[PDB]
Parts: C-alpha cells; structure tokens; sequence
C-alpha cells in the first residue's frame, strides 16, 4: 500500500521458498546463490522440501556468536537448479534499532501476508523457548505460530527473520552482512 510494503514485496516475490521440515513450514530467504536461511528450531536435516520439492541439504550451519551463545539462525546450501538474485547489499553491517518495518510471511496456511509491525528495537539478549539467545529484534505486535521465517524489512533494509514472540511481542534474529561473505 506505501513504500514499506514495496520493498518487503521485491524480497517476497523473489527471494522466498517454502521450506518444510519435520518441525513444519517455514518462510525462507534466500540470499545468493543457492545459500538461504531458516530459524534454528527448524532443525534442517539433510532433506528438506522447498516448494513441495525434495531437495538435498548440501550444508547447514547452526551460527552461534563468539561468546558461543545461540543466534537462532540456520545457513543452509540447497542442492538446487537455480540461484537466488543476490540480496547480500540490503544486509546491514551492524546491530541496530530501525523505524518502520514489515514483517512478511508466504505459507500454505499464511499465503502473502505483510504486517506493518512499527518500530524495532535492538533488544539484545533473549531467554527463547528456554535458550539464551543474543542479537534479538523486538516489534510491538502480536505475531502468531506460522510467521517464523518471516522476513522483516524497512525501506531499502534486510534486517532480520521472525523466531518467536510472547503474544504481545514479536522477535526476530539479526541479519548481518558479515554471515554472508
């Protein structure tokens, strides 16, 4: 409807599959090439379907900071026919807090849903589901079971994917420049 929309659309409609895992369907970005990511508690083994197709895990790497604590961010290489549009230049190079972001979902369940979720907060550390995790973003909307993997943008920004919420609150892990090169 507005400029924050348009963007979170141009990742949508060509930088996003369907990833399903035994743990369900996932929204996931991919980046370059045939690297994509996926929150950790999708537990990627070496199968996965990516749009309803049966693709090989060529690899998967759990990223965790250098304190050795969780960043709920999985990398994972596709053994697929096709590259992403390479999307590394919308990554920020550090933390920060940002105005005005969307959250954008594509499921079977949640097909072509974008959430003006508000300003975001560099939140920091985050107790999720019982696991000390750093580099959380935190939104004022009450986000659902279905939206992790959703991709949150700001106008001309990448800056993160939805891991969990706590009914009132939304949280999404960091993406950063320097987990791409």
């Amino acid at each position: 409807m507005g400029p924050g929309f348009d963007f979170a659309q141009a990742i949508m409609k060509k930088n996003t599959v369907i990833a399903r895992t035994e743990k369900g369907e996932f929204t996931m970005l991919g980046v370059y090439d045939r690297v994509a990511v996926i929150p950790t508690h999708a537990s990627v083994g070496e199968i996965i379907y990516i749009n309803d197709v049966e693709t090989r895990v060529l690899d998967a790497c759990a990223l965790r900071d250098l304190t050795d604590t969780n960043l709920e961010i999985t990398i994972v290489k596709l053994d697929r026919n096709q590259k992403f549009r390479d999307i590394r230049h919308f990554l920020p190079r550090c933390e920060d807090d940002y105005n005005d972001a969307v959250l954008s979902v594509h499921t079977s369940k949640f097909p072509n849903m974008y959430i003006p979720v508000g300003q975001v907060t560099n939140y920091g550390f985050l107790n999720l589901g019982g696991t000390p995790t750093h580099r959380i973003l935190m939104y004022n909307f009450p986000t659902r079971a279905g939206q992790c993997g959703g991709v949150v943008t700001t106008t001309g920004k990448v800056i993160g994917i939805h891991v969990g919420g706590n009914g009132a609150q939304g949280f999404a892990a960091m993406l950063l420049h320097s987990y791409f090169t």
